């Protein structure tokens, strides 16, 4: 079998419309079979002192599907190397999002900055069902 | 038809019972069709010096359904604009969590105080469904 | 009835195959029926200076099923007490993973010095579905 056959344990599997704004990076890629994640690329060089952050373009563009949510998460081996992490993280994208992703960089490490260059990778981007709660008010717990 | 139908596509969706500890506060809604969280208010002012951190009263408290999890997530806006973080991100609510819902605020600007007022909303509310996994230990992976 | 017999509303629920690389820990528990997390310990006495951060051994390894992701997040407790974070919250555990959960520490506390002990709790893991999205790329969202 050649790839465009979908397996049968991945019938199910969601699809997730993707625009690059930025059409000379690669697309986000999954590094290995069964990674949660896409590695997001910068669209840009920036270079963050001690304490100071960025809103770093992504150069893409994604459609969540409605019940679901992308969560943009730090990337583990730059956060320990050089203390990079995001201000807001888990960055979170809502369904009717259409505007390019950024990332809320920020160099929490004390004394040395951090140089992000165009085409490195500088989060994650998972997505996720996500309950649409109804709020039932309630006086009391017991009450419900 | 009116509101008070549940629409064939939320059926499903599930209902989150919520306390207002604080009733002056507004109830937390979704700003747009689709949103993953919910927006908590403040209940108090406070100002946070740049690395202080709070433990900041939201006025709510919430019965997560079993099989689920609550996760406090920080704004996008504010965590650019001036700085503002959660300590403990994403904040993790338990299924049995009976107490007022509180945001560990802190301050990750260098030199400029950021000032929360009552009123304003410091965060937002994810539920989601979560695996109560059952541990089995093995003496190496290939065993199992 | 007792323990060995899987409740019919825990039928479906998942197991996660765990391997103590350090036996002389506890497993990871949740501290209470529903909670979303098992408490990962410290494999490790560190101290970690105001600003500093660390790469903490946990003692476990663990599979995440195929279709799932663990999480590390913080504790709420130390959080808020002392300003003890993760830098890359929330760690993202990928299912292909078979090393050492290690947790990367961070004190964000101004001024006081955090000391980590052997056997303390110090992160949380939950497991979560995720969705392995296959990217569609379209040159805009009308298209799709
Ligand atoms: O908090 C964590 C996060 C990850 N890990 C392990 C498990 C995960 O599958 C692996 C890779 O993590 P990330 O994808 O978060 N980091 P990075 O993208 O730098 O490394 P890789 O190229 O291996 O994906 O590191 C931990 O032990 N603790
Ligand atoms: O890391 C992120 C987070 C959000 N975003 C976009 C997608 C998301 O749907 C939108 C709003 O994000 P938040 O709800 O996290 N922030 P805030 O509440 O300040 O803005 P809004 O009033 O638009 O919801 O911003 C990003 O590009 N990167
Ligand atoms: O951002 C949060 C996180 C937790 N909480 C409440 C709900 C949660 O179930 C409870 C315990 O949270 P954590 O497990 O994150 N912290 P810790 O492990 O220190 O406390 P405990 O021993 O109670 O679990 O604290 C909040 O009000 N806000
Ligand atoms: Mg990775
Ligand atoms: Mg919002
Ligand atoms: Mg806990």
């Amino acid at each position: 079998h050649s790839s465009g056959l979908v397996p049968r344990g991945s019938h199910m599997s969601t699809t997730l419309a993707i625009v690059r704004l930025d059409p000379g990076l690669p697309l986000p890629s999954r590094a290995h079979d069964g990674d949660a994640g896409v590695n997001l690329y910068s669209a840009e060089d920036v270079e963050l002192a001690p304490g100071r952050r960025a809103l770093v373009r992504t150069g893409v563009a994604v459609a969540v599907p409605f019940g679901m949510v992308g969560l943009v998460h730090p990337r583990s081996g730059l956060a320990t190397r050089v203390g990079l992490s995001i201000v807001n993280s888990p960055g979170t994208i809502d369904a009717g999002y259409r505007g390019e992703i950024k990332v809320a960089l920020i160099n929490l490490d004390p004394a040395a900055p951090i140089v992000v260059h165009r085409g490195d990778r500088i989060a994650q981007l998972l997505v996720q069902r996500v309950e649409l709660v109804e709020l039932v008010e309630v006086s009391s717990f017991d009450e419900a």
